């Protein structure tokens, strides 16, 4: 979580897309979705960014179905974003034991136990918290087995990106289960 503001510089496809859904939370606009292989993603805009600006006006109050429509509107060639990094998420970084365990216990993507005397604990790792990502990689939507695939896999060291459920919820809220692991973009970034 890079507690600072950036300008992103985004350029809709072929077909007209950015590859963004996005949510009205406390009067704010957040992403939702961000689609693999888009513009969106290319740029590096994350699941939870606060979009301040679009083309320089100020999303404030604004619906989702507005944000929506003024991206639909943007004159194609060059739309600027003035984005807020995952506001509501922290980062947390852990270290496997020799048994390769961290030491928490999750369910549908939300952490419901802390194992005692783990690297989970000694850090202070928290309970109805969702996981949004998992060492930079956005893990929203894949199997519980995929998410422990990546966490075995991992190094030693694990960074983790939590999000309270509650604000989870609400954002993914309306958003079909399939989308979310059909197209949410999982990849590692491109360099």
């Amino acid at each position: 979580i890079k507690q600072g503001i950036r300008e992103v510089i985004l350029c809709k496809d072929q077909d007209g897309k950015i590859g963004l859904r996005l949510k009205s939370i406390d009067n704010g606009i957040f992403v939702q979705l961000v689609q693999a292989n888009s513009p969106a993603s290319l740029v590096g805009l994350r699941f939870g960014d606060q979009v301040l600006q679009i083309n320089g006006e100020n999303c404030a109050g604004w619906s989702s179905d507005k944000a929506h429509k003024v991206l639909k509107q943007a004159f194609g060639e060059k739309i600027t974003m003035t984005i807020r990094d995952r506001p509501f998420e922290r980062t947390i970084t852990m270290h496997k034991d020799s048994t390769g365990h961290v030491g928490f216990i999750f369910k549908n993507g939300k952490i419901t136990s802390i194992v005692k005397d783990s690297s989970a604990a000694r850090n202070g790792l928290l309970t109805e918290h969702n996981i949004c990502e998992i060492n930079g990689q956005n893990v929203i939507g894949l199997k519980d087995s995929q998410i422990a695939d990546i966490l075995s896999t991992s190094g030693t060291v694990v960074t983790i990106t939590i999000m309270p459920a509650f604000i989870f919820e609400h954002i993914i809220k309306r958003m079909a289960p399939s989308i979310m692991k059909s197209l949410m973009d999982h990849t590692i970034p491109e360099v």
